[PDB]
RNA sequence: UUGUAAUAUU
């Protein structure tokens, strides 16, 4: 199958092998496991002139190498360290294949690499081909990364269609394993008038989103990085739901995050809520102190409360210390209290 | 010795 030259190379019959010596075998070498690594390493220390000799052969069947397990690496090397003309010639080779490459395990890596190192006008050409196929890519294990790289590297103006695709889909994709990460890149990069519709749908579903295994991360992203107004809407939804949401595997992390990033006044109001709520027989606090998730929340409130409110809370916990030692998760409240005592 | 993130390529 291979060439004597490639078989001989695989069987270490060439310790002094140079790129010059494999002219005419570049394609075949690029598709070989060792051949590819050989080319990748020699190219790192090749003069611009030597790199061009290689490029001449990789150009014609560029597509064939882009979708190849090993050949994709040789292509990306050229986006990383190539002349402008080489990078344009490769972007010209990608033209009309963006989507099919994006949805492919190796091809997608070439695309991501290209977005990072081609000129803005060329990025804009490349991304146009994703228009109509956003959801397909976002849901895709490989494609979703191409989309994230678009958001990171491309002028936000060129991506209105991403936003437009997400309209009515925010909830669906904030609860999707790959869509949630895409939402998190949008909140980070896309313009205010572009996040605006995204934030609107998030606020409409926050109670539900905090209880999702992925959604909860979206809501916490806003609590950590968003505008004060956004943070406020979120804490307000959480507030009045602290007791139940504190006992929920997923949303319990969101109540902690609200406790950390809420205004001093908001934080105090949330801590006050659990202090004054009475879940039947005993306090909502008591319920939380023996719960598997909420014990964390209570400890969090202890660490972030202003000293005066922390004291009140501690003193309110005191009456139940003897009981708390019997329940599995109680030890953890007591550990925390002991730090402060 | 208490609780959640994407099996993304040589």
């Amino acid at each position: 199958g291979r060439s004597r030259l490639l078989e001989d190379f695989r069987n270490n019959r060439y310790p002094n092998l140079q790129l010059r010596e494999i002219a005419g075998h570049i394609m075949e070498f690029s598709q070989d496991q060792h051949g590819s690594r050989f080319i990748q390493l020699k190219l790192e220390r090749a003069t611009p002139a030597e790199r061009q000799l290689v490029f001449n052969e990789i150009l014609q069947a560029a597509y064939q190498l882009m979708v190849d397990v090993f050949g994709n690496y040789v292509i990306q090397k050229f986006f990383e360290f190539g002349s402008l003309e080489q990078k344009l010639a490769l972007a010209e080779r990608i033209r009309g294949h963006v989507l099919s490459l994006a949805l492919q395990m190796y091809g997608c890596r070439v695309i991501q690499k290209a977005l990072e190192f081609i000129p803005s006008d060329q990025q804009n050409e490349m991304v146009r081909e994703l228009d109509g196929h956003v959801l397909k890519c976002v849901k895709d294990q490989n494609g979703n990364h191409v989309v994230q790289k678009c958001i990171e590297c491309v002028q936000p103006q060129s991506l209105q269609f991403i936003i437009d695709a997400f309209k009515g889909q925010v909830f669906a994709l904030s609860t999707h394993p790959y869509g949630c990460r895409v939402i998190q890149r949008i909140l980070e990069h896309c313009l205010p008038d572009q996040t605006l519709p995204i934030l609107e749908e998030l606020h409409q579903h926050t109670e539900q989103l905090v209880q999702d295994q992925y959604g909860n991360y979206v809501i916490q992203h806003v609590l950590e990085h968003g505008r004060p107004e956004d943070k406020s809407k979120i804490v307000a939804e959480i507030r009045g739901n602290v007791l139940v949401l504190s006992q929920h595997k997923f949303a319990s992390n969101v109540v902690e995050k609200c406790v950390t990033h809420a205004s001093r006044t908001e934080r105090a109001v949330l801590i006050d809520e659990v202090c004054t709520m009475n879940d039947g027989p005993h306090s909502a606090l008591y319920t939380m102190m023996k719960d598997q998730y909420a014990n964390y929340v209570v400890q969090k409130m202890i660490d972030v409360a202003e000293p005066g409110q922390r004291k009140i809370v501690m003193h309110k916990i005191r009456p139940h210390i003897a009981t708390l030692r019997k329940y599995t998760y109680g030890k953890h409240i007591l550990a925390k209290l002991e730090k402060y005592y």
